[PDB]
């Protein structure tokens, strides 16, 4: 097994360390685990995109618990258990106080836990996803909780970049990825997570907001700590700017995040805000001509329409590409056992 | 070695055309999908009474996106996918403004696209289910919009009655079928849509009405124009009743609808219609039929809402199956 | 077949059970007790040992549960799961909304078409009943307000039978002493348990504050039951108001404020002791007492998993039975 035709990955040796992992946080993701889930990842992508048979986890059961309205995040999940061949108990449109009827997180986890193989958990508090893992005797996906913890969306973000540049794995001195992340760098949690993953690489940040809402000196040191521990920390190595034109100059990578109205004192300010920092064609004419453009999504006015038609921008490939990393986290954790022949090969 | 009563159906040749094909109108079905449809229907009928292996359809993955409550509909779909061996994630119990949150459809229907084979959608929005078809990298088979477009509905309705009188296939000017649409005409869009399908072969339409809920002029000169292609039209094809004595004499069959005291169908007002008479209702009920009627043997309407499960099979089957063998097809 | 004692015709009783309604605890006999007992105890080790427990395929179910009873749904679903079935649900909705002016008889008769069998929860008793009688394919009472809970029952039953065997035998030497604490007077989960238990040789203390007492409509069904087994006497069914009391020299305690499960409480116990709880807790047991060897609500609320396959297998199999 290879990835980037460069780096040898024994599938077999790192399913044995991931077998019934639970993973709450990108940190739970080591190197040789990152390395799996891109060469894993990328077979289902040409598995599906060649119609070919997709079935490499049937004999599972799982529990989808979304404590919170993300459909998206929700479908992704339940499309990837599907279409590997495994079959999913659903718990949605419910919230915390209404799902836990006053019974434990502890009592509820420790009973689910005996009827499935694994849990997808969805819940705004982080609290509870932690007591979930400590309380289950079986594995967690963390598949979002406000803390900004979403390790998936993380992966998938990283899996988008590495496909396009893929030299951000090398970490080669010579050969650095430069990143803008645009809009709402205090609340895009999204930032704050891919940050974290792509400052263990060879990577210079431009952060484009508008003071109120810059990124937080927490996310700052751990991108500096981290670029340091790898000797790439320079004082070019994280630039600030508060518009587009200086922000999106020799960037291999635009991430934008949503800028939300509810985040506001009014919607003078959000107006004022979102429309500064508005994705154009014209924006876009003085990039480079690799550049490509990352959303998590859902986008709102952050970029117009006309942007879907520019070949730079992937946001839609990124959100398909979420099946595929979502397919491969799961098969890579929850796989029965490992033999070479049985793991997935285009 | 594929034939409807007396019709041999080249369903590799009709599959071919039907593949990835999305089923948003009744019109998007032409005559020999319409007999595919059928046969497939029936040999679905005959493999589920016969407790016959059902799996013709495995490996594919749907999304049914329901934004309005339709249970009965969703069940019978999700039903389908279940019984082919195929699998399903499920959006329900959400409206229009609370599952796009704002997105577009069009960005929803992109991003849906890309996880599944195919979308069943039902939104009473019109707009929505043509723009999630234009935004939609897979099929999509509407289980129901506010123009009142419902194909399944339409063709489960005509499988049935088809099921009673197969002339109805024949366009013999000699066999003509006779049915009468008793309650609101004006609402009751699964009269707008089978009548346009019913329109196609040699059919006589008694509309029996209130006032207020008629026919619309719309639905009447479409049966005409349809009438007119293959030579079926008279002054006798379309006629008007305000009472069932009148409606429901000579009518092969009498399909009710969801009137919202005078159009209740009881054993009385039966006694005065033909033998062969099989009675529809698309359903649920409330007093449009009594209780009563359940135990006439002319009463279909239970039969019919269970045909929903072989049609939607059927229609399943024929869009998204990635075959190439006529050995492979149900054939029991 | 056996049970290391009892040999069970499981193909004499599949044919018996097959498209049978389970509403009531009393529409299980015997045979069909033993052989919910033998199956979902094959389900247990074939589970546990990471075995393939694909032996119902090939069914569709539906799951309609019209009141919030997540753990018991999930336990379903799980179930069907497992078994390699599919399931389409109908959850988060109510009585009112669900029927939305239309009749539970055209519901059922419809919906009955569409699938193999249903899973119905319901809090009405009136609703299961029409749904029984309107379907033409087998329901599985989930809980209605009536009290009827058949697979708590039986998954309770398959707790007691795992550490007590002998329960089975009707031994008038070898009797089971149980105690049940809290309520009740509403906790329906012990009348129901109380009507099975009775089947066999058993010693019932009913330990509540008087307001809340067993029902004597349970206690007039425990002393038929006992009676026509012939293990009835003035000691088969004592009351109590207090633990200390109502704990001692009973093999099973089921829980359901001096009525609060401690280790201290449980110091006085027998040594084989073990403590059922349905689920879910909120002071009744203390979670120093999930440390206590004698602690079994987790296995039971497990068990249900087993439970649940095997009555899914007997019902809707059409037949390479479970083994080993
Ligand atoms: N909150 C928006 C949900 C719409 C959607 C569902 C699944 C996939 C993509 C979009
Ligand atoms: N709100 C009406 C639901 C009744 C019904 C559910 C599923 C199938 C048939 C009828
Ligand atoms: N009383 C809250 C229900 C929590 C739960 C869900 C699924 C399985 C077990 C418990
Ligand atoms: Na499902």
């Amino acid at each position: 097994f290879y990835i980037n035709s460069k780096y040898k990955i024994d599938l077999d040796k790192i399913m044995t360390k991931m077998k019934n992992k639970s993973v709450i946080n990108i940190d739970d993701v080591d190197d040789e685990e990152l390395l799996a889930i891109l060469y894993t990842s990328k077979q289902f992508e040409k598995i599906l995109k060649n119609n070919e048979d997709s079935k490499y986890l049937e004999n599972k059961v799982f529990c989808s618990v979304f404590l919170e309205p993300s459909t998206r995040t929700r479908c992704s999940f339940d499309a990837a258990i599907l279409k590997l061949g495994s079959k999913v108990l659903n718990i949605t449109d419910m919230n915390s106080t209404s799902f836990y009827k006053g019974e434990t997180v502890e009592d509820a986890f420790k009973i689910l836990s005996t009827y499935v193989d694994g849990i997808i958990y969805r819940d705004p508090s982080k609290k509870n996803v932690d007591i979930a893992v400590s309380s289950s005797s079986k594995p967690i996906i963390n598949a979002g909780n406000g803390t900004g913890e979403h390790p998936t969306q993380s992966l998938l973000d990283f899996y988008t970049i590495h496909n396009y540049f893929p030299f951000i794995l090398d970490r080669n001195i010579n050969k650095k990825l430069n990143i803008a992340f645009v809009g709402d760098l205090k609340n895009g949690r999204t930032v704050h997570s891919l940050s974290k993953l792509l400052s263990r690489y060879n990577v210079s940040f431009n952060f484009v907001s508008c003071k109120s809402l810059n990124i937080p000196k927490d996310i700052v040191n751990t991108i500096t700590y981290n670029l340091k521990k790898n000797n790439f920390y320079s004082d070019d190595s994280i630039k600030y700017f508060d518009n587009l034109e200086e922000g999106l100059e020799d960037v291999h990578i635009i991430y934008m995040t949503r800028i939300q109205k509810e985040r506001f004192t009014d919607v003078d300010e959000y107006n004022q805000y979102k429309n500064a920092f508005i994705l154009s064609n014209k924006t876009l004419e003085n990039t480079r001509d690799d550049t490509k453009i990352l959303h998590p999504l859902p986008r709102v006015n952050e970029i117009k329409v006309e942007v879907d038609s520019n070949p730079k921008s992937v946001y839609f490939t990124q959100a398909e590409n979420g099946l595929y990393v979502r397919m491969a986290l799961l098969y890579l954790i929850f796989s029965s056992t490992s033999s070479a022949w049985s793991h997935p090969q285009f």
